[PDB]
């Protein structure tokens, strides 16, 4: 049976975070705009996911103008608002950068690098990989690595597809250059993938679909900032209390086209401020968590 | 040859220098669609399904859907007047996104809107989806909307908003040549000149909104109540007003007669207006006034 | 030719001169549908899918859906009694929208409703969609609903509300001739005389609601808790009560036994009633009482 | 007409709860992770129900990796967080344990038994039984009983399928070894099933789909914990007031993968604390409610 339902069980390791933090926070900014479904991108259909058009369907072989425009908000305006927020609050980001999206807006990528944020690969295209053949999925991976290396000067050491298929994580681990991937939702702590060997260990840093602004546009989620703030506050409070004895981590997922809207950004800043008002909080990039785990908890 | 502008102003948006050196411009928009929606009586092949209390409704083929008609009639009979009274009471101007067929069917409300000084912007001839409409028919609808709105108001509309555009809609608007602006985008916090603009024919885009919009009261996972809507608008205002200490932007607030015209929802709208009015340096504008301002302050070059 | 009235009272609604010169009339409506819904046991082709905790439910063809049956049984076994106790405790009259088959299956609750002085209004023979039903069969259902409700209560119903009407429903109600009012519209804040009224046969319309209605607790957009519902009702009340300083209106509040009969939801309802009761000049009315009042104060011309 | 629309009518019995409680609370922890739809479990499709992927559909004949991962959260992390909560607050649980899920994580089953929680059968598989053949459903029931007996040392005395078919409850009563089942949503009190006899009475303890964390992932659902807390508080307040003269019960349904997330757990703890701040509250296992009803209100 190939699934690990057990994990650490009732005995998770103490992460011993920097500063003996009671909680580690990983803010993640997705950058997908310009890489989504679009006939202009070589796709058979328009995009339908994660936009204000909460009931949208993909349209075959045509452009959906409103949908394109909603995505353009993220790359034109939302991204800059959010970069300014993270700079103002002095909180690092891991950016889940879709390589095609990056290619179409190199100046924002440069700004992200300038501000010291990690550029993590979010795949070549922002599409569903469920049914993609292995050779083609591998080709996309290599191309994503190539593009991100050229744009930033350094290869990505993290990987996150999101809409994975049965081969995705295997291919990541086979490529061999990734310190971690985040294509799981299965824990409150990093862990070494069962496929790890002494020679090739691979760290998993689980991500999130719940403390994630994508829920502002899904059939169940949040309709305002107050609700999102309360949700994040609760997660923080529970984990921070656990961290009196057993610290964990919390990921916070963000999208430029979504929380980049001023109506939603207020709650994000309020949460950052709330977190910052507590001592023993570690605000980390995913790569930093990965390098910490290699040092503190090496694979055995 | 990639036709989408993902970059826009980048990290260097212009200072709009709003009237009164406002830190934020607010554009309240009242849609008037009731009487122009899908209905077999309007020549459509199906009943309306969108933007009503029947949040799970589907279009019914070739038949009248009585409850759906009735819900729309609320907007034209009662909701619209409640809202006009509110904006008069608070002394806040509207841009009305007027569907021409809807306007034809209730000329008295159009006259009242004009009397109160609100802009009448074209919201197309029919309140239907134009995604798949042939260019010839879309052009004829445009001309008819212009004709009707001119007759009813005495002046041609200078703005355009379809909503459910097709790949030709914005091109046709710019081709017609008589529109100062259109609002068929959701791509920025400021107006900008469309890439298709020329020295002889500049065309201004004033981005609209699907988020600070009462349509969300009837969409899946939408606002449960007015408090939530008020908080949503307040947050947008607060963030932008703070930005406006150095770099003012604008905010659109989208409204529908059959939706926020209900007393349960109108309370939050009035609360938001009062909240905004309690701040100095807020410019409450019609879209055409924003357009005129942009021509003067930031002419196309 | 256009058969819809988009205009209504326009900007000149009549002053209703409510009893006690009330600033607002409140109509609390309790639906009683449980035992009349879709079920193969009831002669239907499929199980029920609407208005239950299973928000994503679809009808199942030709079989029983046990969980769905059970959720409906909660309303007839437990929810209804909780609600009747609440309205007795607060001394607020109801109009009950009673489905005739549901009533047949629980005559004791009907008797209790009559004992407490609530109006029994017809909600049709079956709780099903009438959109596609042939006229003859719809008329048969109507006559049967009248017959059953007359037998159970001792008096024929004088009100009618199907909900899921078809294009013939309201015409048939008016043709029957024994109804003082119907509530199969969502088009106004006041009663009005149907355009089909004559001096000989006036017919009053008392518009109902899909927004201030607990059905929204189980729809894809609505409420997830009582606090939200309370605030929604409070806002509706506040806006209308303020309008009523000069132009009083009415508000309907729709309730279902299986929904707001759950203790988690009933708290908000009681809180709203108390809030309403804390204000002077509030008329808590049965729909029949509103209808009787309109006949006296605003007779058809 | 086979349905009982009438029940107790306006004359429900006084339950005379232990301690003359004004309300009985039944907290129920579902344990389903590892028994859901999965090709690895022999199913034809992947799971789609009750996860953060609030718009998911079953995928035919393939694995849906994100969906598997979200379920693994419940068995790896959420379950332990919740067991710690109930131990900390000293509140007993009835666990609706799916037999296959239990098989795959015997350590958590042992921890549940150690903590004194009831292990109730939640069926052999966590699948829809609407369209299951009668003989096959009977087979599953027998297997669920066998597995649960083996793991805990004692046969389950309670039964809850959830997604029943027209034969499920009949089969439970036919088996004859269940003190109660909870496959109804029809009352605020236990009652004897109409099929009961003097020789074989069968108690029904109605469950809930409203005071249930499944709503955090259903189309209309709670945005956040505060809303769930208020929902539960209102239920408690109304029933506690009724209980001045006519006490009833309230079920609170929980899932490891859902309320086991720290963002949602805060509200649950807040509610337990709120309840505990009132006198005359009986926190009960469903089996305890069943044994009480046999003593206080025997079938006649």
């Amino acid at each position: 049976y190939p699934r690990d339902l057990i994990g650490y069980g009732n005995n998770p390791p103490h992460p011993h975070w920097p500063g003996d933090a009671r909680i580690a926070l990983s803010f993640v900014l997705n950058y997908e705009e310009g890489g989504e479904r679009c006939v202009l991108h070589g796709d058979k259909e328009s995009e339908a996911f994660l936009s204000e058009m909460v009931a949208a369907q993909p349209l075959q072989g045509v452009r959906h103008m409103s949908m394109e425009s909603l995505y353009e908000y993220g790359s034109r305006a939302g991204v800059w608002r959010l970069l300014k927020l993270f700079k103002r609050r002095n909180v690092p980001l891991t950016v889940f950068a879709v390589a095609m999206a990056a290619q179409r807006n190199p100046e924002v990528i440069r700004a992200m690098v300038a501000d010291g944020h990690e550029i993590c690969s979010h795949g070549y295209r922002w599409i569903d990989y469920q049914y993609m053949d292995e050779a083609q999925e591998r080709e996309h991976m290599l191309e994503a690595i190539r593009i991100l290396t050229e744009l930033t000067g350094q290869r990505p050491v993290g990987w996150y597809t999101g809409r994975t298929g049965p081969n995705t994580r295997r291919l990541v681990m086979e490529e061999g250059g990734f310190l971690y991937d985040s294509d799981t939702y299965d824990d409150d702590l990093p862990y070494w993938d069962p496929a790890s060997t002494a020679e090739k260990p691979h760290l998993v840093i689980p991500y999130t679909l719940d403390t994630n602004d994508m829920r502002f546009t899904q059939v169940q989620g949040f309709n305002n900032g107050e609700q999102f703030f309360q949700y994040l506050k609760d997660a923080f409070d529970v984990l921070y209390e656990e961290g009196a004895t057993a610290p964990k981590m919390l990921s916070i997922g963000l999208h430029c086209r979504l929380i980049g809207r001023p109506a939603r950004m207020a709650a994000l800043e309020r949460f950052i401020q709330y977190a910052q008002s507590h001592d023993k909080v570690w605000f980390a990039r995913r790569e930093d968590i990965a390098r910490h785990w290699h040092r503190e908890h090496p694979f055995q």
